[PDB]
């Protein structure tokens, strides 16, 4: 089965092609993770996936999505990850982390607590920052503060510091969160970036924050560990062919700047869109990026059945298949997939205290 | 759904009728549990089951089954359970523990490391003890040492100390392991007990170790927390009607001695048997014990599908359904069962960071 073939990228070898993508848990306190995350992540690692990427972890307090988001903006925050990294490795999975800044989508309630921008008088909220003072709209009406050049320098340095901390906490894979309408995606998109300085206007200028952040992170992130990013390559906003072309050009520049793999996603930059949700819907788009940028890719958003995952790999649409919600439902999804695909000794996807009894 | 109705026993309320029975992990070191157990147990508790009973935990070093078995024979061993108990409670499940002594089946290899008695010259092994100097046979050929009266007193006191430690570690449910051919079961069975003192011969004498241990534990175990036992009520050895009758009489004596619930199992006292493995095969036997002893019961050994579990409850064969291997395969089995049985808001069997996305 293609799904169960190992994958090597730089010095890291994944035991199979199942990746658990970053999934926010909304359970941290002032950015500090706790035994929620420890058990959640260690349990997933034991389930058999080759790669486990920790949820969007804020590079700065104002870059959290919500008051429950994880952070890595101090050494104390980083040290909280050390035992979790060690548990993921003990289970034979590769520990990764997504480092993030939510931009104009920050200062929001948890999804089961309203999912909307926090009220002005709620003591939990904060001022958001963005390339331009324009609100997302809908349930996120807060107008962000337009960043100064010094803000841009500061946030870049926060990504560098976050990457350094991740490295020293023992992560073996990093993902820069340039997707989903958060700060990086919002610099790239003309919907959200109306700047007239070096960081807006032209393709080169809109790309600049992302490319400069990648280059700065590259200075501290080891060359022998995968350096990756998540990026929304289209919006489903009626501008798809032009946006895809620009996204592919940016992907080429990321590759030239040392990116090892791209997680291909949707922008979610604005609310007025028509995303065609369905099984494996991102497959053809991921394949086009893979082919036109000549870069390994993963994607998600409906690949969470064993046959869909296998088909995507065999068609060379993807190099890794990211499976999210199915792992919330069943942390041992990789074992389920091994059984479904008829892998020999499928139960040994799991550790011995489980595998022995399930054979 | 009957499976999702709460259950109250003494001062403890279970959120549903799904119990996770004790399942040895073989991952402890000199009896001390570690992050294997912490993550395993906390993850299961979060999966939604109402009751989680920790694996057979030895009351004394020689009462371990294997070198990987958990122990509770010192205060340091007990303290290792405290954070796990706290994690189980944080997840809304009730923490229980099975306290045990493997008797003649002790000093064995882990099941995936031979499953047989440890070789005489292996530095990991030890002398086993039992009511009589008679080997189990087959893959467990070691002849145990016949216990003295002082050994009997000592082992009883070890059960008392174990129960006291469990209480002080915060467990809310205790199960005395009098099943599966281990020390207690072997005192009851005429196959293994050939003693001619007060602890063998007659029904009263063969029952004596078990009843005395129950009474001694009762002196330290709080009256407001369930006091339970697991007991093999037949062997499938050609003596089933007579053995069942005696087992039911003993169950009546356990009830009179303060037992709140009986986990009805098979003896496994000797190898030469013909157990009719199959779906829910213990249902009729459990129902007979429940009715003839007038005691709540659980059982296991093939109830691990949602419809089988529901049927057993609706037929009043069982009060709780124990589901073992299905939980090794899928720690979120309770959520799977809720979905299968059409429970409203099935995803809220799980905690919010999972439930919200699965509705
Ligand atoms: C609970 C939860 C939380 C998050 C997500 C999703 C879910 C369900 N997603 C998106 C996620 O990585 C993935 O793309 C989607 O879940 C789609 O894949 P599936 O169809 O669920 O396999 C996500 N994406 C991301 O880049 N960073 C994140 O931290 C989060 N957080
Ligand atoms: C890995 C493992 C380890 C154990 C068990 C089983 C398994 C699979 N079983 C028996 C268990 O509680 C249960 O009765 C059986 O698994 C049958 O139920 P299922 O058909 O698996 O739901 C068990 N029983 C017991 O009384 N104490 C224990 O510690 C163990 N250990
Ligand atoms: O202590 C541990 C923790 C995790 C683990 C995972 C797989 C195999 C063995 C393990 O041991
Ligand atoms: O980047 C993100 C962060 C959170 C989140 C929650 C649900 C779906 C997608 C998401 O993406
Ligand atoms: O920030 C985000 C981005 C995407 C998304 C998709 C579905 C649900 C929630 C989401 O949140
Ligand atoms: O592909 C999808 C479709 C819906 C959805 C909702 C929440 C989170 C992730 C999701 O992914
Ligand atoms: O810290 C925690 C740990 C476990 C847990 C389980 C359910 C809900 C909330 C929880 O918080
Ligand atoms: O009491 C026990 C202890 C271990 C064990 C292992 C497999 C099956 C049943 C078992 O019962
Ligand atoms: O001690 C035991 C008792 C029962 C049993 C049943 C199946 C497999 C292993 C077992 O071990
Ligand atoms: O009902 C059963 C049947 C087989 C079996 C084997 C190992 C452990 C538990 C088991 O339960």
């Amino acid at each position: 089965s293609a799904l169960f073939e190992p994958y090597t990228l730089k010095d890291v070898t994944l035991r199979n092609r199942i990746a658990i993508p970053p999934m926010c848990q909304y359970m941290a306190e002032d950015g500090m993770i706790n035994d929620w995350h420890h058990v959640h992540l260690a349990g997933l690692a034991r389930g058999g996936a080759g790669l486990l990427v920790v949820e969007a972890t804020a590079v700065a307090p104002e870059g959290r999505i919500t008051p429950g988001c994880a952070g890595i903006w101090s050494d104390a925050h980083a040290q909280a990850f050390v035992p979790v990294v060690q548990a993921i490795k003990a289970a034979g999975s590769v520990p990764g982390i997504q480092i993030a800044h939510a931009g104009r989508k920050a200062s929001a309630n948890r999804p089961w607590e309203g999912d909307d921008h926090i009220a002005a008088d709620d003591t939990r909220g904060w001022e958001t920052i963005a390339p331009s003072a324009i609100a997302f709209g809908a349930h996120l009406p807060k107008v962000p503060r337009e960043m100064t050049l010094d803000d841009i320098a500061r946030v870049k340095q926060d990504f560098v510091d976050a990457a350094r901390r991740a490295r020293d906490a023992g992560f073996e894979w990093i993902e820069l969160h340039f997707a989903h309408g958060f700060l990086g995606q919002s610099f790239f998109s003309e919907h959200s970036n109306k700047r007239t300085d070096a960081y807006g206007g032209s393709f080169d200028n809109r790309s600049r924050f992302l490319l400069e952040t990648l280059a700065a992170v590259r200075e501290v992130w080891p060359e022998n560990l995968p350096l990756t990013a998540r990026f929304g390559v289209l919006e489903y906003d009626g501008r798809d062919e032009q946006t895809l072309e620009e996204s592919i050009e940016l992907a080429r520049r990321f590759k030239a700047g040392g990116l090892d793999l791209l997680s291909v996603s949707v922008g979610f930059t604005i609310p007025d869109t028509n995303i065609p949700w369905g099984p494996a819907f991102m497959g053809p788009i991921a394949e086009r990026v893979r082919r036109e940028a000549k870069l390994p890719v993963t994607s998600a958003w409906g690949f969470g059945t064993p046959q869909l995952a296998e088909a995507a790999l065999q068609a060379n649409q993807l190099d890794l298949v990211s499976v999210g919600r199915a792992h919330l439902a069943d942390p041992h999804w990789a074992y389920f997939a091994a059984k479904e695909l008829g892998v020999e000794k499928a139960s040994w996807t799991l550790p011995a205290p489980y595998a022995h009894w399930l054979e």
